C-alpha cells in the first residue's frame, strides 16, 4: 500500500520531473557556453546537469519507498541561448530558487498533513538547495568583477572547467 | 565555421534528442519495473537510460567538432505502462530497431552530399546498434524460455541486476 | 537535574520498552521459522531482534544525556505461531507501521511542549522507520510473487540468511 | 520429530526464558549505575546483559537440534533501585547462584531419563557458571575492601568501564 | 543580495557573537584553573574554548552563504575567579542552557518567518547543545562524588588533561 | 609565588590582550573581505587570527611560568569596513607596527628591572614582528603594482589562499 497521500506522492513526483527539467536546462545551457567557445563553463554545466539527476533519482527513490510509483512527463524545451555568460548564470539562479520555492511548498503540504516522513526527507534538499543558490551567486560575483574582461573570463573558465 | 550542412547538423541533432528521449524511455521502463517489484531489472534499465545518455553526448561531441551548434528540444512523454516484463523488453527491442534506422537515414544523407567525416564518425554508433539490439534479444529469449516461472524470473532479475 | 518533562520522558521509556518489545517479536518469529524448517528466514529475524535492541539503546542513551532515568516493564509473552511466512511478515508490517505511528506521536508531544532537542533527536528514528517499513514491504512482495513455490521460497530463505 | 521428552524440552526452554530475564536483569542494574551516574559499573552491566543472550542462544540452537521447539514466555519487570554498588552484585551473584542450581536441576532431570546428550550439553553451562559466580564475586571483594572509599570506587569503575 | 530578514541575520550574528564570548569565557577559566594548579582542568577549557570558536565560524558561513554579512562586537570582559573547581563548572552549565536557549530563541524566529533553510540549518546546534550540556552535568556529576576530597580530583585533572 | 613584578606582569598581561584582539582584528578584516567576495584574502585572515591565538598563548604559558596570573579584559569593537583591498592591509602594518612598539616598551620595561629572563622571553617575538611587518609589505607591494586589475588581483586573491 502507498504510505503518502496522493497529493504528496503528486508533489514529489512533479518536483522529480522539475529536477529533470533543471538538468536538461541545465545542458541547454552548456550547449551555449560550447558555442560560444568557453568549454570550461560548458563543462561546469554538463557537471551541473548530472548532478540535477542525483536530485531527481532521490525523489525516485523515496516515492517507491513510500510505496508510490513514478510517472514520467513531458520535458518542456528549455531555452538555448542567452545575452552573454552572467545573464546564463542569472538565469540560473531564478531556477535555483524556483526550485527552493517548490521544495519548500511540499514541505509545508507534508507539514500540515502530518506526514513527518516527507517533512524529514525534505531536509536534505532544504540544505542542498542553500548550496545550489550560493554556488551560482559566487560565480555571478565572480562574473561582476570581471566585468567585460576576457583574461577574467578565461580565469573563471578555467576554473569552472576543473569541477570534479 | 561549421563544416557540416545544415540538413546533417539537424539530422544529427535530431539523433542527439532521440538519444536523450531513448533515456528518458528506459527510464520510464524502470519506473514500471520498480514499480512491479523487480529491482533487478530496473536497475538495468537505469544503466540502459544511462548508456544513452553518452550516446547522445557522443552526437553532442561530434556536432561541436564540426562547428555546429546543439540546439535540444522538447522531450514527449514516454508510455508507463507495459503488459510484463517481455512486453517491455520487446518495446525497447522496436525501440532500438528504430534508432538503428534512424542512424541509417543520416548515414545516407550523409552519403549522398559526399559527408565521408559523418559517414566514417556513424560507423561507431552502426556497430553499437547490432550489440544494443543483440543485448536485448538475448534478454528476450531467456525470458521466452523462462516461459512464466518465477523462480527462473527471480534468477534473471539478479543476474540483470548485477550489470556494471 | 533532568531537562526533558516527565510527560516526554515517560513517553520515550514507553518507546524503549516497545523496542525491546519488538526484539522479543521478532526473536520469536524466529522461533516460527526454525520450527518449521526455515533457517534463513529465522537468521533474518535474529538480526532483526538485533536491529530492535539497538533502536532501544539509542533511547536509553538520550534520556540519560537528558537527566531522566530508564526504568524496565514487563515484556508481554508475543505470539508463536503464525499462518505461514507471509503472515507472520504481514504481522512484522502492521508492528512496525504502530511503531512509526508511536515514533510520530512522541515527536508531536515534544514539538507541543517546544522540546526542540527530542524533536530533532526523534529524525533519525522517523528516517529509519521508513526503511523498516519498506525492508518488510519489499519481502512481503517478493512473498508474494512466490505464491507458494517452493523453489521460490527456498532462493528467499538463502537470500535473507546472508543478512550480515 | 523430537528425540527430547517434553519434560525435558520444557525445563530447556524454561532455562532459555530464564537466560533471557537474566540479561534483563543486568540491563535494570545498568539503567540503576548509569542513573547513580557510573558508567563503568553501567557499561560492565550491558557487556553482562549480552553474554546472557549468548547463553539464551545456546539453549536455542540445541532444543531445535534435537527436534524441539521454542515458545518465548513473558518476561517479568526486574527491579530498577539497588541500596548501592555493593548491593546490585550481591544481587547478581545471588541471581547467578540460583541459575547454576536452575542448570543443576536440568542436568538431574535429564540424568534421571537417561537423556546423556541433554546431559553432555549442559557441562558447558556447569563450567561457565562457575565463572560467572567468580567473576562475580571477585568483584565483591574488591568493593568490601574498599568499604566507602570513593577514589577506589572511581578506579573500580573505569576498570569494570574496560570489559570487552 | 541577502535572502535571510534581517532579523534573522541579526538573530544569528548575536549568536555568533554569543559563540566567541563563550569561547573568552572557557579561556578565562583555563586562567583560572591555572592559577590554581589544575594544568588537566585548564587544558580541558582551552579545548572547549577552541570548540567555541568552530561554533562561531559555522554562523559565520551560514551568514555568508545566505548573502548576509557578519559584525563583530565588543566582547564583554568574563568573571576570572570562581569559588572552586566545581562553582567554575556549575557556572559553566549555567552558561550552556543560556546558549541552548539562545538557539532555541532564534529556531523560533525562523520557524514563524517560514525560514525553512534557517530552522534546518539549526538542527546541528540543538544537537550539539545536548551534548554540550552532558558533558558539563557529567563533570559535575563527578565533583559531587569527589566532595572535596584531592584524590578524586586528581583523577578527574588527569582524565580531562586526556581531552583531544 | 610570582617571580616578575606586578608591573612587569600587567605589561605582559596587557599585551596578551592585545594579541586577542589582533586576532579579533584579522578577524574583522575577513568579515570585510568575505563581505567583499574575495575568499582567498579572507582565508589570509582567518589564518592571521589563528596566528595572533598562538601569540597570545605563548605570553600566556610564559606569565604562568612566572609564577603570575592572566586577567581576560574586555575587547573592544574592531572596525569592520575598509576603502577597499590595499587600505585594509596597510591597516593591518600599521597595527603590526603597533604592535611592535608594544612589545618593545616590555623591553624596555624589563630592562629597566633587569628582569633578564622577561627581557630574553621577548626577543622571540622582536623577531616574529620583524617577519610579521614584512609579509605585510610584501602583499602591500604587489596589490601598488596590481594598481586595479582585476586579473591580478584574482591571482593575488587565490594564492593567499593557499595559506597553511
Ligand atoms: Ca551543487
Ligand atoms: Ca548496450
Ligand atoms: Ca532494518
Ligand atoms: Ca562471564
Ligand atoms: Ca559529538
Ligand atoms: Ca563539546
Ligand atoms: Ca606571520
Ligand atoms: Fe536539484
Ligand atoms: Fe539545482
Ligand atoms: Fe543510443
Ligand atoms: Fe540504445
Ligand atoms: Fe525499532
Ligand atoms: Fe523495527
Ligand atoms: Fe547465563
Ligand atoms: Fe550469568
Ligand atoms: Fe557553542
Ligand atoms: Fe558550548
Ligand atoms: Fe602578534
Ligand atoms: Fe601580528
Amino acid at each position: 500500500m502507498m504510505v503518502i497521500s496522493e497529493k504528496v506522492r503528486k508533489a514529489l513526483n512533479d518536483q522529480l520531473n522539475r529536477e529533470i527539467y533543471s538538468s536538461y536546462l541545465y545542458l541547454s545551457m552548456a550547449t551555449y557556453f560550447d558555442a560560444e567557445g568557453f568549454k570550461g563553463f560548458a563543462h561546469w554545466m554538463k557537471k551541473q546537469a548530472q548532478e540535477e539527476l542525483t536530485h531527481a533519482m532521490k525523489f525516485y527513490e523515496y516515492i517507491y519507498e513510500r510505496g508510490g510509483r513514478v510517472e514520467l512527463e513531458a520535458i518542456e524545451k528549455p531555452p538555448s541561448n542567452w545575452n552573454g555568460i552572467k545573464d546564463a548564470f542569472e538565469a540560473a539562479l531564478k531556477h535555483e530558487e524556483f526550485v527552493t520555492q517548490s521544495i519548500y511548498n511540499i514541505l509545508e503540504l507534508a507539514s500540515e498533513e502530518k506526514d513527518h516522513a516527507t517533512v524529514s526527507f525534505l531536509k536534505w534538499f532544504v540544505d542542498e538547495q542553500v548550496e545550489e543558490e550560493d554556488q551560482v551567486r559566487e560565480i555571478l560575483d565572480l562574473l561582476e568583477k570581471a566585468n567585460g574582461q576576457m583574461s577574467v573570463i578565461f580565469q573563471l573558465d578555467r576554473y569552472l572547467g576543473q569541477r570534479e
